[PDB]
């Protein structure tokens, strides 16, 4: 039991219902809760009714030279570090001179998209248990040491059981998936190709389900996806309909990511993405949808009609050479109309934004586009990374906000130096000008698992060298990079 | 005298090992690369094995004095070129600033935002005059000292004012004393657009503003640190009468300078330049004989296709300060598009902060936001590369600026202006792209060493000889000063935001 622990005098930050900010706030934890959060002298209150022994042990945290946040959540997510050799990776030329559209770029090479999503099996079962516990505990690892509490797959290039094995012995939460693609977009072809049977993509997810479901840290649960829209059979969509009612789960996809995506839709599938998944009963409060800016006025009143959720990435469009916040304004808009919208990281197989810096370009570019500095106030922005992400995955029960009787999940930060003079808003300052190495403690159920920005049962040097060795064998083995090619990058690694 | 502030040749230094960006005209990246410096200047810079041979060249007593820096660990980069910038710091109580409340939730649009209130844009601007006169010395000295601290600890080595509530000479002497590059300007405001009015309200005789320039252009004609310069610079074209736009022209064509002004900054400008000028803000200074080589435009996006092509036929320069649109309420990115489709039309653009009165997005964060901004617009990854963006910062910036003759660089015969970040971190790791990894997840506070002209100013992100602590507690007692006496907020509001400052 972590017993109690009084983190008090810095400026809290709630993303309570009411965006609440407490300038000189506390939070009291008790064991894995919140018990309470408010004036330090309201909360002084709360430890004067605590049992007596329980008190005789409290833990008190002078955070006066810090500011409190409640743990990101971030719900859309993918494991991609085993790609780190050959994705936008570690073989590129140091020049970025000769770089070229590509992939999702330019609206999207939707045939090398959707062929690409379709090997992801392979690749995965290549993979060996070992090489995908290191990859994945590294991977996740960087998510938890950048504030990341409550992570969420939808879809990864991992085995999911050795992902579940990293959240576990992390000590961080994880609503973990399967991978789903059965059909594929080929050149050749007038339609869309079948590669494998929805009922046997569906049994893998239901085989994940029942590892999970005798979970009892509270720290583990599961969402089915599908990869992408273009990749999904209306068998595989009505499928998971059946499955996320009978088990009562959240659902994700990828939908209206891309330019080109409408176009090929109506060639292979002879409908677009969101109108297939409302056909299959997927359009409703349990879906959360990636990106999700390419709709027309029809999806976006599906989405509206059915209060679904959209995570969006805004930190890392550009780089990807996606065009999901400007070219159609749909996701600032459907937000505007009171669409849930929170805020993720999407990944790749390096170390890209994370949800701070997804939080300030979110801040930057909604304002931006609309010249309104309110239209995301900072608040929104720890919102849309916190509660409402949690409210997406049907995780906010328990995560998302510091108020009482949800889990004590939050971060410090420390505001001590030039950045933060001055400022009543500290997390203003902190969009400005940190990010996700300013994380200085995570704390998950009360329990510190990140302290100084250093882990604390976390070895990141173990961690590191483990996921260099297993990034070798499965690089030079199933993706067959020469091992010429590879040793000499591993070789140079500042250890 | 440079003595009175600083003291020693620096000799020469090897600084080996690192990924080197040169920003030169290639765009030149070096993995292992080195940096040999002697004195002020760059003599080489490559491949390590290439930069050791001219180590080999050097003078004899120059090579036995070499300071060798392992840069193994580190990314290097130019010395960072911030020419569109201003001292606010004084505003620091009054200013998107300290006296809000710790919530947000109450926040309205105001000032730049919602296409901006042109009326309190123009009699805010023309009150400065009133308010740097009533700045005493030893408040400009101190707030001109921390304000400009806080840019060279981000890594901008070469800073331009593009117009500050502070006093001239008070912040060229902060540039002395920090050791940095400073072009040096004067207010100049004298038109208001005021709501009761049928044209402009000329607020001061333009002969005034151009014998404010001109002063402190004769002030710094002696300077012998070669870190210090002047650019005359207009407000806001809505502040500008035709006599001060053509006092202007003829000055810096005289004395062969470069100009600055901001034009084509807001939704709502065009409309308030016809109501109180007749003409609209790139017109107006093509007439004056502004739109030239010489110009760099801050912001410069609302202009129509005609303004568009004067810029264009003038090959003129826009400052863009695309990481603090949003929090502002200025649509000057996506709105038009104008100054992404200017860039790609061969004008050129640079990258640059603006500023407001507490600290904001520096250089650091201004080059990730132009990287993901103007790429996700065009749908483009390659449209801004992370080495581009590092160009608009430095090289591109100094041309702007006219200062490309000796920085934002690194070249044989420029100035040795460098920084250095630290790489050995999950940040990095296995990326052979360092500056792409920062633009990704790092920033101004990962500045690790600053060099100005071989002089380290900053290693592991401290003063080597700033006093910290020491220009902060002085800045901070000027700006309680200038806060109860000149801007009439009571001693109580201050006083209480004063005392929770954490030393
Ligand atoms: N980023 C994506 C895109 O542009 C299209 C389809 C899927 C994704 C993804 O996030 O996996
Ligand atoms: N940011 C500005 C604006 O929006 C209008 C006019 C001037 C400025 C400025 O940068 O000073
Ligand atoms: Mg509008
Ligand atoms: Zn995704
Ligand atoms: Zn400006």
């Amino acid at each position: 039991a972590m017993g109690a622990r009084l983190i008090t005098g810095g400026t809290v930050y709630t993303a309570d219902a009411q965006e609440s900010v407490h300038a000189r706030g506390a939070v009291l934890t008790v064991d894995d809760k919140v018990v309470a959060v408010g004036p330090a002298v309201e909360v002084e209150q709360a430890v004067q009714a605590l049992d007596p022994a329980v008190r005789a042990e409290l833990r008190r945290l002078d955070a006066s030279r810090m500011m409190v946040l409640p743990g990101f959540v971030n719900a859309h997510w993918h494991e991609m570090f085993a790609m780190g050799f050959t994705m936008r990776g570690a073989l590129r030329p140091p020049s970025d001179r000769a770089d070229q559209v590509a992939f999702m770029g330019g609206g999207g090479d939707m045939h090398q998209i959707s062929a690409t999503f379709d090997r992801f099996d392979g690749l995965i079962e290549a993979m060996t248990e070992d090489e995908a516990r290191a990859i994945a505990e590294y991977s996740m690892w960087i998510q938890l040491r950048g504030g990341v509490t409550t992570l969420g797959d939808m879809g990864s290039l991992n085995r999911p059981l050795a992902m579940v094995e990293a959240a576990r012995r992390l000590g961080m939460r994880f609503s973990a998936s399967t991978w789903a693609s059965d059909a594929v977009l080929a050149p050749d072809r007038s339609r869309f190709l079948r590669t494998r049977d929805a009922d046997t993509v569906l049994a893998s997810f239901e085989a994940l389900l029942g590892a999970v479901a005798a979970d009892p840290t509270g720290r583990i649960r599961c969402r089915p996806n599908v990869s992408y829209v273009t990749n999904m059979t209306d068998e595989l969509a009505r499928g998971m309909a059946e499955l996320v009612e009978r088990h009562d789960l959240p659902f994700a996809t990828h939908v209206g990511a891309l330019r080109n995506e409408a176009d090929a839709m109506r060639a292979y599938h002879g409908e677009t993405g969101v109108r297939r998944l409302a056909e299959a009963g997927l359009v409703d409060e349990r879906l959360m949808a990636g990106h999700s800016a390419f709709l027309d006025d029809q999806e976006q009143k599906l989405m509206l009609a059915g209060r679904a959720h959209i995570s969006h990435s805004p930190g890392k469009y550009g780089p990807s050479g996606e065009s999901a916040l400007t070219e159609t304004g749909v996701v600032p808009a459907l937000r505007r109309a009171g669409l849930d919208v929170s805020l993720s990281t999407d990944a790749a197989a390096l170390p890209g934004a994370g949800i701070a810096e997804t939080m300030r370009a979110a801040w930057q570019m909604y304002n931006e586009m609309s010249a309104d500095q309110t239209e995301v106030l900072p608040t929104d922005a720890l919102a849309m990374a916190t509660r409402i992400a949690a409210k997406g995955l049907r995780w906010d029960d328990a995560v998302g906000s510091l108020e009482p009787g949800k889990q004590a999940d939050l971060l410090l930060v420390r505001t001590d130096d030039w950045r933060y003079l001055l400022n009543p808003r500290p997390l203003e300052s902190f969009l400005w000008l940190a990010g996700s190495a300013d994380v200085d403690t995570v704390i998950v159920g009360g329990r510190t698992l990140v302290e100084g920005g250093r882990g604390v049962e976390v070895d990141e040097a173990a961690l590191r060298d483990r996921y260099l060795q297993a990034l070798r064998g499965f690089t030079t083995r199933a993706l067959r990079v020469p091992a010429e090619a590879v040793d000499p990058v591993l070789a140079e690694v500042a250890r």
